[PDB]
Parts: structure tokens; C-alpha cells; sequence
């Protein structure tokens, strides 16, 4: 099996040292290359359980089993003393350079992966090019280089959730002892549309300028694979070039699904319009159940906007729905109105977007109850979050040899390979895999370790936690209750659950017993924690730790036997003892 | 070790029935003692490892090896038959209730640790009595049933940080967009504490109710220990009596220090008596530097209040000082004024408390700098938070036996016991351990199993988390870097850390490279995480889940191969690269 790792290290990086700690001869070499500005992979074979075997096959290579050995793309350069021969005959700085292709990665895709990947990958020589368009939505809304995270995300998601949640903060002021009316403060959202967009345009600069620091080209251009190592590239001015690359990173990410109905695209907008929205949406139906939906409802109404979101069937499709019903509980009971068990049927325009005054239109709303009933509303906004599709049709040619699934996304390997060996697919593309930043960046970073830097670690993809940020947060990490039940069956599963009250809404007269939280375990694996699920304030912090020791295998004896920190929402983890079985009850 | 165990258990239970899941006689007995509201432990033999060698020891106890059967504190009770005899004949209640003392147990302190040692033991049909009083402090203030967090501690101290935090809520909500004037905005103290002592009387109150239901008898009396089962108590009314119980809990907790200075007894306070103060402190000097006194001086000057603390030599001694500088930077740059290198000579009364208008009297500190120069300042309060002791020869006759250290703490072995073999202590009292109130309520909950559940589980006090709630709270668990350096040798530790940024700050225009966390790690065991350290927002929600898996042992391997929860603060741990050996910057 090694030598089968060497030949993948050797073939694919693009500058690599093979050396030693405890080595002259190495550290030579190093300072050599660090001088001329020549950067590269370094595997320390001593530091490794197969290393002398390495240093052996190594000999397969380069007809030598001594250190230091320089690989460039492929081929073995030399020892010490060949390496300053060509650097002495300033002949250094062409043999790094010498490649069949222009680059030896070129990433398709700005977002969270694609500059993951493309930064970490020029950390060890590679040469890298970055591709990033943004093709306008129906409206003309674009934005500028990091994703749909950066720009139209989790980023402007949450910084617009946490002006939501300021309302409650100046609620529960007063109760504090603050003198402050609530009732004469109003929220103004071109102001806050200012400071979140200024936030992604820091972000913006910030990758610009971190591509340049690490010599990453970036293109502003739509890039179409046509051929395993062929990139045709577009740029802003319709000019059609040809780059070409060794290995290949799609990174392309998704965009928001309309509903085909009528006046849906002409006068509905999406999450990507939402954020930089520059008019307040007024009146505002979401359509749509996902964690988007009722994100961007949750924060909209307690901006203090009139809120109706209209749901198909259930919410949260695919997350615990015992969880996903007491989110929905919350945000009904804190200003959200659903209209359930509702479709729409079509947008009927009332009044045109006001550029001017910076004032929404108005838009008629119809639709139909499972009951029968009709649907027939006035809204000045209506936002559909009803998934998000890949178009990878825009960027691969058929030709190419690269698997899609029936849903449009990269069928890859473990290793994030597609069916053409030098290309490989990360984030939302990836088919079967989560769709989150994180996941995205260490997927990437990851991967561009193997490609480059002779790395053997895989991502992994199981019990990834994750947080839906809405009024009241949800944090889950691990399998739903259900799912847990159906896949070993309910007489093997105990869940542990408990109420709770944070500290901070006591004193400011907020809900006894409606934060919750679960263990769902297995009994037949010394109680394995299967699934977290907690609902409360800051559920993402509190769920990140926990994800670790779910990886470990914590059981519920690990959550009993480690001490509380007081007063935390989280410590009630460790003190869960009411079961489901039980029939008591989880109030407190 | 299996028949020590059960001698143990027997002869401690209060009432204890062995039987099996799936056995009909028990299930006989069972529902015979539920419908005459008789209490007990269960221990079900066909759900342990060492169930049948049980079995069989008990013959030595029962002369029988069969279940049901049924114990009353030390004596064997019968067989289903005889236990049917005796409820027949209503002479089951008489049986149980027989005892050579008033009570299974008597737990003197009526805190964390006691209330839930108490409540527990009831659980398992042990006669209980509770016995709290509150010695006032110098100036008189006193408060009801729940100990020093509920009433003066964790409780209200996380409240007013609330009520502090919301300062920047309030500050922060602008930059979000709301239309709010926080220079126009004051803070009413007397409004907050109105607040913070309805909630502290509801859990008073609360507990008062807990007892009660579960049969606890609550005792608003000074007890003392007079011999190793007899307590003599002091009422209201300064009425001397005696009860007897066979198990005792000492867990009577800790009051603050006075320096030994002219004034302070007479004109300063402390912690006691700042949660109830009803007059706004005003300038405030705090003298001191533990965790009290930081948190303490931190929500004042949050507040608005003008706030000074006088820092003998460093701040917060025993935890990392690396994390520690950091926090007191930051209140440093955040209103919090420091007379480093000083303490304090004398307290000086300039003006006598207001009672009728609520208003600080005023006082002159004088003190010295350790460069010579004199400290002489007027303040409105002085509050002392210069340590906290027991007070045992207050509550334990020296005859009766019970081991004291230097300190005035109890010593005991690692299962709470004294060297009284029928007296325990838990909580702060006990030398040596984390004095911590989840510490006390586990310790508490565990022993009343061992003691009359049959339990072997002990206390695990290693690797316990804390959270200072400073302005920026700073979480811990596991080692301060210079103790696993002092462990373990330089060389085998690493230490990566990262500066990060809260989300929350950026439109907030907040402090980039501020917050900041490192993970201390032993490179000989696998990169173990030995300590875990964050300075940051919701640092005990970050910290909490992390707990468990440094209890499970993680590595660094461990928090990398964990995906992120983005965007959150806690993500952060799960990305760290750079070391402190590589020299290079944290910032980013
Ligand atoms: C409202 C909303 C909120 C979200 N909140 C969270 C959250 O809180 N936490 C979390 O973890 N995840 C969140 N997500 C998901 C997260 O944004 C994605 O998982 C992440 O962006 C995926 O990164 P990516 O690299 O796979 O794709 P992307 O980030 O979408 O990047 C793809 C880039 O490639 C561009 N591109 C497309 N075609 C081409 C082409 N031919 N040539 C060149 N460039 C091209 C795209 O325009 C884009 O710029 C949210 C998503 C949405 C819509
Ligand atoms: C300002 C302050 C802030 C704190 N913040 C935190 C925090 O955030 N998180 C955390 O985990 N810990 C915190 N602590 C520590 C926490 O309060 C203690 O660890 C906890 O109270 C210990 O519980 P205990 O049972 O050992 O003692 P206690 O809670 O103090 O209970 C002892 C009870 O017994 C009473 N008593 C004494 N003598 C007798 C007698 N002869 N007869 C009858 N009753 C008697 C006492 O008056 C008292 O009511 C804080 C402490 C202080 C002072
Ligand atoms: N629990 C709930 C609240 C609001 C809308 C819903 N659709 S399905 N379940 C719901
Ligand atoms: N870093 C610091 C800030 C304020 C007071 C201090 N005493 S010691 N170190 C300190
Ligand atoms: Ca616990
Ligand atoms: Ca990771």
C-alpha cells in the first residue's frame, strides 16, 4: 500500500521535498528554496511509521534512497547538489516553473470551498487559479468574490438574525433596570443593509488581497470545463480564452429554485436579493419550510415586519421534526403567521419596486389550502426559499466524462474525485454530502493536502453538526429521534430529554419550558449518544463542543460524568435523567 | 470486593428492595409499597454483571437467595410474603418507619450541594432533615433557603452581568439599524435588584416547595455536631435542642474575608451584601482580585457605574496568566480603572449609609503602592473580595473527630467521607476540591446514592470547567499552559492557539484580535488536550461541551477531524494551526 501512496504524491505534487528533521543536507535545501521565494510540500520521513520504507521506494523514483529529494510535478530533480547547481546557474526558477499546463489547480468557484482549497493548495507550490462569476439573479442582483456564504449566506444571514435578536435585547432591557421604551424605538433596515453589506465588502477585499499574498490568480470570469485539463474562460468583457490545469476543484456551489408559477420570477425575490435588499420588504410572505424560509422569516418579523410564511406540508423537512415543530411553535407564538397546508398559485403585480423613494411594490398573492379553501393576499415582498439547485450544466461539458446524479450534482469518491481523475468536486455539488461551509472549507483544504503535500487524511463527513439560526436556535449534531428508531429500531433507543430556562430570561418574564434538549442514545451500545438536539439561545455554541465528543463515541456515562458549568443553558446536558419510556414529564 | 460492597449497602440503605426486571413477586411488592407511598431503592439483580454472586451473598443477610427482598436500614425485612404480612396486619408503616435516630439523614447546610444531596436521598425513601440558617453579615443582610450561589453567588452574579451585557446590546443595536440613543440611556439599580431578589425569592420559595413534596423536613436552624449522629439545633427563637440522624452531610459552605484594616468590617462590604444593596453603589472601589472581584467590578462599570479595583499582584492566581491579562485588559480598556502593586490601609467613613433616600454613604481609602507612593481616594462603596473560608468551629464541637486542614476545610476521602465514618461533606468545605456549585450538587446527588441506593459511582473532580463571567467571559477546562509546562517539561507541550472575531462584532465595529483561544497539549500522548482556554462571548456555552471530550481523553486529531457550526465563535477550536513554538502570530 505504500508504494501505491508514493506514486499518487509523487505524480500529483507540484513541488515536494522529501527530507528528515535531524538532517544538514535537508535544511540546505530548505533555506535555499525559502530564499528564492519557491514554495513547497515537505514530508519529514522520520517523522513517520513507514518512513524507511518510503525512503526505499524512493529509490523507484529517483535511483536513490538518501534525503533530501526534490520532485517537481512528477519527476525527481536532484539531491542537494543538483538543486544548487541549477540554483547557482540561476536555471532554478524555470525548472519549478516547467509544467505541460498553465496551472497546476484551477478552481471553478469562488465560495467557501473553491478559496479554501485554492489558498491551501499555493501554500505548497502549486500553481493556482481561482475562477469566481456571479451570474445576476432575475432581478440584477450580484455580488463580489466568497460565495453564496460570504455574500448572500450564513454571513449577512446571521449578522441580520443578530438584529433580530437586539429586538429582544431591548425588550429584556428595561426588566434589567435600563431606562428605555421599547415601544418608541424602531429598527431601520437601509442602515443595517449598510453595515452588513460593508461587513462582506471588507470580505470581499480581504480574499482579493489573501489570493494575492499567496500568489493565487484570480479570474472574474465563468469558467467551462471542455476537457479534462481545459478550462475556456469568459470574462466581463464576452472574450473567450483558453487556460489549462493539471488537477481541477469544481466548486460552483447552487442558487435558489423558483416555484413555476406565474409572476414567480418576474416580482418574487430569493435570500440572494434579500441581503442587499435597498428597500425595506414590508409586508413579506416566505414561501418555503427549509431552515432558509424560516431564518429569514424569523429575523424579518422581529425587525418588527408583518411575516407570513406559507408551508406545503411540514417544516424543516429532513431535520428532528419533534424539534421542528417547537421551532415553529416559537416563532407562531412570537409574531411568524403560517398559512399551512398552502400552495402557491401565482403573482399578480400590484405596484412597481419605487428606485426612487427606495419602497417596495406590492404583489397579490394567490393560492390554495389542502382544504380547498383559496389563498388571496396582498404582500409588498414575497420571498421563495424552496431549495437550492447545482447548474452545472453552465460550466461542464457533456463531453467531459463527469457523473452527475439525477439531481444535477458530481457522484464523487470519498476523496472527492469524479469520474475524470484529475477532477474533483467539493461543498453543495458534492452529491450525498452536507451542504455547509465548514464542510466546504475542510473538504477543500483537505483535499488540496492530498493532492499537493503527499496527505492521506480523508473529511469526514458523518455527525456534522449543524445550528438553524432562527428566533429561537436549534443546534443538532448526530441522527433525529426518528431516524434512530427506523434504523435500529424503537425498542433499542432511550432518549433523555429535559426543558430548561435560560438564566437571562427569568428576570426579563420570558417562556418556562419551551428551551429543550435530547440525548437520543442507544441501548444496546452502552447507550451511544446517536443524536443531539438542543433548542435554545446561542445552540450553535453550545452544540460545537459536543460534536467532538460525539465523534469520540460518547456514550450518555460520558455526559453524566462530566461536571456542569454554572449557569450555562448547555450544563443541562450533563444532568439529563428523564427517558422518554419513562412517560415523566420533561418540564421543570 | 462483591460482599464488602453489599455489607455497605445494606447496612446504609434506608430501604432498599433487591428483585429483577422480569420477576411477578417483585413487581407484587413494588406496587404494595407505591400505593402506600413507601419510598425506596431498587436494585435489579438481572441488570448487573455480578447480579447472581449478589444473589448469593445475600443469603448471608436473608438466610435466602431468592427475590424479592426487602431491607429496613440494615435488617432484613422478608420475603414478598412478609412484607404482605405486614401491610395486611398495617404494620408495614411502623416497620418502616423504625430506626435508632429521627433521620436517615441530616444535612447541615441547606446550599447546592446539601439541597441536593437532601432531595436525592429522599428519593430513595431516606428520612431527611435540612438544616440551613444565614448568619447575617456585619451590616445585618440575610437572605432564605438556597445557599451562597442562589442567594449570593452564581445566581444574581450572572444576572447583573446580564444586565451589563445589555450595555452593549444597547450600544450595538444602532449599528444594526435601530433608532436608539444609548447616550440618552441610564441605568436604574434599584429596578435591576427588584428584579434580581423576586427571582432569587421564587427559587427560595421553590425549594421550600421541593422539600415539602418529597417528605424533606427543612429546619431554619443553626445545627452543630455535637457527637458523630447527634445534631443540636438553634431556632428563631433560641430554643436548644437535639436530633439524631445515622448519615451526616456537612455542606455549610464558606462566607467571605475581611482584610484585618480599621474600617473594613465597619464601612465596606462584600459579595453578601452587594446583590440585595438597596442603594446604588456609585464610585466603587473593589479590592481584590479573584474571579468574584472582577466579575463584580466588571458589571458595575458596565452599568455606568465608576469603578476602581486595587490589585495586590496579579489577577485571578491559579488560573492561566497568559488568559488572565487578557481579561484584565480588556475591562482595563473598558471603563474598569486599576491601582496595580497596592492594598489597602485603612477605610475611613465620610458619610453614614443613607437609609431613607437610598443613597451610598462615602469613604476615604488609604492604602500604598509597592513603589512607595501613597494611595489616598474618596468612593461611595468599598467591597472586599479578598478570598472566602469555612467556619466549622461554628458547626463541628472538636470532640467529635472530624479532620481539619490548615485552611479550616474538611478532609476527606475521595467518596466525601470524614474521618467520622457516618459523616460526609460536600461542596466548598471539602479540602482540595474544585469549589464549584455543579461540583457540589454531583458530589451531593452521587453520595446520597452510595448511601442509600447501593451506588458505587464516585465523584469525578478532575478536568472540572469554569467559566468566569467577566465583561469578556473567559471558559476553561483542564490545565493553565505554565502548570502543564511545570508538569510535564516545555519541550512535550504544544500550544496552538487563534485570536478570532465574533461575528456579532464586526457591524458592531468591535475589537478585531481580542478574543482569543489556545489548546495546551502533551506531544508525547498524542497531542492530548491537557487544557482548553477561551477568552470570548458565551465562553461557557462554547466551553461546556468541550468537557466531555477532554474527559473522554481528546487529542488534537479529535477537535480537527470535528467539522464547524459556522458562524459561530466555537468553531474556531476546530481549525487551530498555529503553534506558540512556530512564533507566529495569532491574529488574523
Ligand atoms: C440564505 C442561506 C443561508 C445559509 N446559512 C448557512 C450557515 O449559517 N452555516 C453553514 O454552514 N452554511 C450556510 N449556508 C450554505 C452555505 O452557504 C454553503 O454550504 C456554502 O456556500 C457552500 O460553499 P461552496 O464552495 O460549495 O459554493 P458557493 O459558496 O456557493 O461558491 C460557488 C461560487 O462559484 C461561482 N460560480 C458558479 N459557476 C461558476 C462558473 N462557471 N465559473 C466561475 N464561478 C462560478 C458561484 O457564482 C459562486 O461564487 C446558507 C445558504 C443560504 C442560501
Ligand atoms: C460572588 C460569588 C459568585 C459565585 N459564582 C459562581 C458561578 O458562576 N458558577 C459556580 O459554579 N460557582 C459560583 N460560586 C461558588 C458557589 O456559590 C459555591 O461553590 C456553592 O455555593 C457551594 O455550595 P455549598 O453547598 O458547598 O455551600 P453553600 O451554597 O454556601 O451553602 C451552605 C449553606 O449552609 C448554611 N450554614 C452554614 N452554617 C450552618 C449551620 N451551622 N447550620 C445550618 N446551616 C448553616 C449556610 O449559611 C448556607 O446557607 C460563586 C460564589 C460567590 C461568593
Ligand atoms: N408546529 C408548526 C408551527 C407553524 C407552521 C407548521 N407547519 S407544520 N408544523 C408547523
Ligand atoms: N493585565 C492586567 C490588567 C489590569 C490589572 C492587572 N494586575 S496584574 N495584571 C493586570
Ligand atoms: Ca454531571
Ligand atoms: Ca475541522
Amino acid at each position: 500500500g505504500t508504494s501505491q501512496w508514493l506514486r499518487k504524491t509523487v505524480d500529483s505534487a507540484a513541488v515536494i521535498l522529501f527530507s528528515k528533521t535531524t538532517c544538514p543536507y535537508c535544511k540546505k535545501v530548505k533555506d535555499v528554496l525559502a530564499e528564492a521565494k519557491i514554495k513547497h510540500a515537505t514530508i519529514e520521513l522520520d517523522q513517520l511509521s513507514n518512513g524507511s520504507a518510503i525512503q526505499k521506494c524512493l529509490a523507484s523514483f529517483s535511483k536513490i534512497e538518501t534525503v533530501p529529494q526534490m520532485f517537481v510535478r512528477g519527476k525527481f530533480i536532484g539531491d542537494s547538489q543538483t538543486v544548487l547547481k541549477y540554483y547557482s546557474n540561476d536555471e532554478l526558477a524555470g525548472i519549478v516553473n516547467e509544467s505541460k499546463y498553465d496551472y497546476d489547480l484551477i478552481v471553478i468557484g469562488g465560495g467557501s470551498g473553491g478559496l479554501a482549497a485554492g489558498k491551501e493548495a499555493a501554500k505548497y507550490g502549486a500553481k493556482t487559479a481561482v475562477l469566481d462569476y456571479v451570474e445576476p439573479t432575475p432581478i440584477g442582483t450580484t455580488w463580489g468574490l466568497g460565495g453564496t456564504c460570504v455574500n448572500v449566506g450564513c454571513i449577512p444571514k446571521k449578522l441580520m438574525h443578530q438584529a433580530g435578536l437586539l429586538s429582544h435585547a431591548l425588550e429584556d432591557a428595561e426588566h434589567f433596570g435600563w431606562s428605555l421604551d421599547r415601544s418608541k424605538i424602531s429598527h431601520n433596515w437601509s442602515t443595517m443593509v449598510e453595515g452588513v453589506q460593508s461587513h462582506i465588502g471588507s470580505l470581499n477585499w480581504g480574499y482579493k488581497v489573501a489570493l494575492r499574498d499567496n500568489q493565487v490568480t484570480y479570474l472574474n470570469a465563468k469558467g467551462r470545463l471542455i476537457s479534462p485539463h481545459e478550462v475556456q474562460i469568459t470574462d466581463k468583457n464576452q472574450k473567450v480564452s483558453t487556460i489549462t490545469g493539471n488537477k481541477i476543484i469544481l466548486a460552483t456551489g447552487e442558487r435558489p429554485k423558483y416555484p413555476e408559477i406565474p409572476g414567480a420570477v418576474e416580482y418574487g425575490i430569493t435570500s440572494d436579493d434579500l441581503f442587499s435588499l435597498p428597500y425595506f420588504p414590508g409586508k413579506t410572505l416566505v414561501i418555503g419550510a427549509s431552515y432558509v424560509a424560516l431564518e429569514c422569516a424569523g429575523f424579518l418579523a422581529s425587525l418588527g415586519g408583518d411575516v407570513t410564511v406559507m408551508v406545503r406540508s411540514i417544516l424543516l423537512r429532513g431535520f428532528d421534526q419533534q424539534m421542528a415543530e417547537k421551532v415553529g411553535d416559537y416563532m407562531e407564538n412570537h409574531g411568524v403567521k403560517f398559512a399551512k397546508l398552502c400552495v402557491p398559485d401565482e403573482i399578480k403585480q400590484l405596484k412597481v419596486v419605487d428606485t426612487e423613494n427606495n419602497k417596495p411594490g406590492l404583489l397579490l398573492v394567490k393560492g390554495h389550502y389542502t382544504d380547498g379553501k383559496k389563498f388571496e393576499e396582498e404582500f409588498e415582498t414575497v420571498i421563495f426559499a424552496v431549495g437550492r439547485e447545482p447548474q452545472l450544466s453552465k460550466v461542464l461539458c457533456e463531453t467531459v466524462g463527469v457523473k452527475l446524479d439525477k439531481n444535477g450534482r458530481v457522484v464523487c469518491t470519498d476523496d472527492e474525485q469524479t469520474t475524470v481523475s484529475n477532477v474533483y468536486a467539493i461543498g453543495d455539488i458534492n452529491a450525498g454530502k452536507p451542504q455547509l461551509t465548514p464542510v466546504a472549507i475542510q473538504a477543500g483544504r483537505y483535499l488540496a493536502r492530498r493532492l499537493f503535500a503527499g496527505a492521506t487524511e480523508l473529511t469526514d463527513y458523518s455527525n456534522v453538526a449543524t445550528t438553524v439560526f432562527t428566533p429561537l436556535e436549534y443546534g443538532a449534531c448526530g441522527l433525529s429521534e426518528e431516524d434512530a428508531i427506523e434504523k435500529y429500531g424503537d425498542k433499542d433507543i432511550e432518549v433523555y430529554h429535559s426543558n430548561f430556562k435560560p438564566l437571562e430570561w427569568t428576570v426579563a418574564h420570558r417562556e418556562d419550558n419551551v428551551c429543550y434538549m435530547k440525548l437520543v442514545c442507544r441501548k444496546s451500545d452502552n447507550m451511544r449518544v446517536l443524536g443531539l438536539h438542543v433548542l435554545g439561545p446561542n445552540a450553535g455554541e453550545i452544540t460545537q463542543g459536543y460534536a467532538v465528543a460525539i465523534k469520540m463515541g460518547a456514550t450518555k456515562a460520558d455526559f453524566d460524568r462530566t461536571i456542569g458549568i454554572h449557569p450555562t443553558c448547555s450544563e443541562t446536558f450533563t444532568t439529563l435523567h428523564v427517558t422518554k419510556k419513562s412517560g415523566v414529564s420533561p418540564i421543570v
